[PDB]
């Protein structure tokens, strides 16, 4: 944290931050969502990291060169450590990315790997070669050396997220799945773990061995485990919480911009809100029925009447405002909802729906106020402009996020951020072999159009290849896009070193800072 001249710090300097749902797990390797994100960034620190507006920046790595945007080389500062006092190392990182790569370890962001291209990728991942002959090396304890398969300029952008985290050898391998407990963890970011009651709450203190200790302000820190946003509201206005999740409660928001404006914070995020549609199962394999979902949606009342809380419609599913973004806007976007509606009827009609044998089908989504009242809404919609019957099913976010992977639903409320601020960051995700791949959506075409934009030299025709890209995704319609969403969350006056520059919001404790009050 960086201090500014003149504030008065409080005396006790502690942070309850609402993390809308329970983690999935504490384990680098074994997460995948925005919760989980939010507690890794604080216990355990890559080569990279974001500073406060979110710009790439140094983390155990001090500095680095790159060959021809193919062969990265990373120097580690020498006074990294672990919580237990041990140096971190070029060696640790090795163990780690080729963890990360193992198909035993099944981690949800195997990928990752992919997306950066590291040499001998394809092949672990699918048995053919061990992990060990994955394209990294230690040159020494505090070198750190990745040979990709072809130039990527933006690769050292993907470093700041947690799947490419360090993660204690010894730890995993004497204790196994318990490795993340309080007394068998080690970590390396600002903060270690203190405790963990698995539906209550999260509580990290700081790591008086972390390399930059003497910055942090902050000492300890608890992530709740809220899924409510009327209750996540509640309590931050009765006192408890400083910092609310930042996902808004319809029957509250627009009440504290008038009760609370110098509380509620809104900007920018590459995030998108859409309906994720099973395209590996009968009847959504037919794309009729997927574009008839897609059309009958009218983002104008969900977006401005129902939910209305800052939101764009949205057309696509990288956000237009991403680093490298300058995609084409479809034209049924712009038609009139009536225009949109008969002709999701006649493809109902043409994929062999009657009245008497309507569409039926379930409509998935994770626990929450705002994503409860927005299903209830668009069966409604749908009912009404299409005459299909929607039933609603709640799974909370880790079971939820397994049913996804699993293939095992019809249709559910689906929402990913970027990772990196680049196009691919989204598009990647949609690859056929992808580990990120909910939508079970395999493209051929659309997987060519992707492999060329690193066959290109140049960002012009880079740009085109994606916006292309996303005209395959919206030709087949893979999915049904709602909304690009805002970060907007209550944050205390007290509370400083939140700028909300970030548009990834990717938060560091250890930038934080409590005003007297």
């Amino acid at each position: 944290a960086d201090v500014p001249a003149g504030v008065q710090l409080a005396d006790k300097q502690t942070l309850v931050r609402n993390n809308g749902s329970e983690v999935q797990s504490l384990d680098p390797h074994k997460i995948e969502g925005v919760p989980e994100s939010n507690v890794s960034r604080d216990l355990f620190e890559g080569l990279l990291i974001s500073d406060v507006e979110g710009h790439p920046s140094p983390g155990v790595a001090e500095k680095w060169e790159n060959k021809d945007f193919k062969v990265w080389t990373f120097h580690l500062r020498e006074n990294a450590k672990w919580s237990d006092g041990t140096p971190v190392t070029a060696h640790d990182f090795v163990y780690s990315w080729q963890r990360l790569a193992d198909p035993n370890t099944a981690s949800p962001y195997a990928s990752y790997l992919q997306y950066g291209h590291i040499a001998n990728i394809d092949d672990i991942i699918a048995g053919k070669k061990p992990a060990t002959d994955l394209g990294v090396k230690a040159l020494d304890d505090h070198t750190f050396e990745v040979t990709l398969s072809e130039p990527v300029p933006y690769f050292y952008k993907l470093l700041v997220h947690p799947s490419v985290s360090p993660v204690p050898k010894s730890a995993v391998e004497k204790f196994g799945d318990k490795w993340t407990q309080p007394a068998n963890i080690v970590t390396n970011g600002a903060y270690k773990l203190k405790n963990w009651v698995v539906n209550e709450r999260i509580v990290l203190e700081r790591n008086p061995q972390y390399w930059d200790n003497a910055k942090t302000v902050i000492n300890q820190v608890t992530y709740l485990p809220i899924s409510s946003e009327v209750t996540d509201v509640n309590r931050y206005r009765s006192g408890e919480i400083d910092m609310t999740y930042n996902n808004m409660p319809i029957e509250l928001f627009q009440k504290l911009k008038k009760e609370i404006p110098n509380e509620v914070r809104v900007d920018p995020y590459l995030c998108t809100y859409y309906y994720e549609i099973n395209n590996q199962k009968a009847p959504f394999n037919d794309v009729r029925v997927r574009t008839a979902l897609k059309l009958a949606l009218d983002r104008d009342i969900i977006v401005n009447k129902v939910k209305n809380q800052g939101d764009l419609p949205a057309y696509s599913y990288t956000p237009p405002y991403t680093d490298g973004a300058k995609l084409v806007e479809p034209e049924w976007f712009k038609w009139s909802q009536q225009k949109r509606n008969e002709e999701a009827k006649k493809l109902l009609a043409e994929a062999g729906f009657t009245a008497d044998k309507p569409l039926t089908f379930d409509l998935l989504y994770n626990t929450s106020d705002l994503h409860k009242k927005l299903a209830i809404a668009v069966a409604s919609i749908w009912k009404k402009n299409l005459g299909v019957n929607v039933n609603l099913e709640n799974q909370e976010w880790k079971t939820f996020l397994d049913t996804r992977h699993q293939g095992t639903f019809d249709v559910a409320r689906a929402g990913w951020c970027a990772d990196y601020n680049e196009p691919t960051s989204f598009l990647n995700t949609m690859l056929s072999d992808s580990s990120n791949n909910t939508a079970h959506y395999k493209s051929p075409a659309f997987d060519k159009l992707i492999a060329d934009t690193l066959k290109v030299a140049d960002d012009t025709q880079r740009s085109e290849l994606y916006a292309k890209a996303e005209q395959q995704l919206d030709k087949d319609s893979a999915i049904v896009p709602v909304y690009y969403y805002v970060n907007a969350r209550l944050v205390k006056p007290w509370v400083g070193g939140y700028t909300g520059k970030d548009p990834l919001d990717n938060i560091y404790v250890k930038n934080l800072y409590i005003i007297k009050h």
